[PDB]
């Protein structure tokens, strides 16, 4: 989580998609799903972002439709949006031990007790919290068990991106479980 307010420049797809859905929380709008291979994804739209303007206009107060109808309306040339870096959520830094535990139980990515004299008790990670992203790989959707592998695969060293729970049910409520396994991307940014 960076504390910056950064510009992106975006440009429709060949079928006039930019790749987005964006929900109006308390006043603002928020990035909802960024679909995989799309021009949101490769400009570094994440989950949780928040959009405080599209083509310098200011999203304050828009309803998701409005967001929606925004975006459809505009010439897809080139749209800029000003971003403010995932608010809601904050990175925790964490350390496997020699059996590989970082010493947490979670159930559907939502973390639900830490692991007495763990690295996770020591770096302060907190229950009722939505796991979002792993070393900076958003993992929203996945199943338990693939959360669990990407655990394993990483080095010693684990970053975990997490929000509190009414917030994140908040934030994907009204959109299908399936599409946010099938749609949300869930890849290594590319350079
Ligand atoms: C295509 O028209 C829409 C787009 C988004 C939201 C809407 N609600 C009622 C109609 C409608």
């Amino acid at each position: 989580i960076k504390q910056g307010i950064r510009e992106v420049i975006l440009c429709k797809d060949q079928d006039g998609k930019i790749g987005l859905r964006l929900k109006s929380i308390d006043n603002g709008i928020f990035v909802q799903l960024v679909q995989a291979n799309s021009p949101a994804s490769l400009v570094g739209l994440r989950f949780g972002d928040q959009v405080l303007q599209i083509n310098g206009e200011n999203c304050a107060g828009w309803s998701s439709d409005k967001a929606h109808k925004v975006l459809k309306q505009a010439f897809g040339e080139k749209i800029t949006m000003t971003i403010r870096d995932r608010p809601f959520e904050r990175t925790i830094t964490m350390h496997k031990d020699s059996t590989g535990h970082v010493g947490f139980i979670f159930k559907n990515g939502k973390i639900t007790s830490i692991v007495k004299d763990s690295s996770a008790a020591r770096n302060g990670l907190l229950t009722e919290h939505n796991i979002c992203e792993i070393n900076g790989q958003n993992v929203i959707g996945l199943k338990d068990s693939q959360i669990a592998d990407i655990l394993s695969t990483s080095g010693t060293v684990v970053t975990i991106t997490i929000m509190p729970a009414f917030i994140f049910e908040h934030i994907i409520k009204r959109m299908a479980p399936s599409i946010m396994k099938s749609l949300m991307d869930h890849t290594i940014p590319e350079v």
